[PDB]
C-alpha cells in the first residue's frame, strides 16, 4: 500500500516491478485473452502508476520504455507470450489461452507419442520438445511451467516426479 501511495520515492527498476505487477493484476481481474501494450498505457491506474519523474529524467519513447519492460517481466515469469506474427506490441495472456492448455494436456495424455514400452506420462523437457513441435516453435520453458501449473491446479495432470507428468 506504501509504495502504491508514493511511487515517486521509487528507483526506476522497483517502480518497473511494481508497474509489472499491479498490470498483473489488471489482467487478471479483467480476464484479458490478448491486448496490445498501448491498452495497459491507457488504464488510468496503470498511467498514473508508472507516470513518475524518474521515467523522464521522448516522453512517448519514456511511457513505452517501462511499459515494455514491465510487460516483459510479466512475458519472464511465462504470464503472457508473443506469437512469430510480426506484430512486437501484441500480447497473449498464458491463463487464457484454452487451446494452448488443451494440446498441452494431449501431448501429455499421449505419452509425448512414446511407444507403450516406455514409461507413461513424459518429462517436462520432452512435452517441451513436443509443444515447440506442434504448437509453437518459440514456447519458452516459463510458459509451459505456467501451463502445466494451471493443469495441475484444474487436475487434469499429476507429477509423479519432479518435472515428470502423468495424465490425471
Amino acid at each position: 500500500a506504501e509504495a502504491l501511495s508514493n511511487p515517486g520515492a521509487l528507483d526506476l527498476p522497483s517502480l518497473t516491478s511494481l508497474l509489472s505487477e499491479k498490470a498483473k493484476e489488471f489482467l487478471m481481474e479483467n480476464r484479458v485473452q490478448s491486448f496490445y501494450q498501448q491498452e495497459l498505457e491507457m488504464v488510468e491506474s496503470l498511467l498514473s502508476l508508472a507516470n513518475q519523474p524518474v521515467i523522464h529524467s521522448t516522453t512517448s519513447k519514456a511511457i513505452h520504455s517501462i511499459f515494455k519492460n514491465a510487460i516483459q517481466l510479466l512475458q519472464e515469469k511465462g504470464l503472457v507470450f508473443q506469437k512469430d506474427d510480426g506484430f512486437d506490441n501484441l500480447y497473449y495472456v498464458t491463463r487464457e489461452d484454452k487451446d494452448l492448455h488443451r494440446k498441452i494436456h494431449r501431448i501429455i495424455q499421449q505419452d509425448c507419442q512414446k511407444p507403450n514400452h516406455m514409461e507413461k506420462g513424459c518429462h517436462f523437457l520432452h512435452i517441451l520438445a513436443c509443444a515447440r513441435l506442434s504448437i509453437r516453435p518459440g514456447l519458452s520453458e516459463a510458459v509451459l511451467q505456467q501451463v502445466l501449473e494451471l493443469l495441475e491446479d484444474q487436475s487434469d495432470i499429476v507429477s509423479t516426479m519432479e518435472h515428470y507428468y502423468t495424465a490425471f
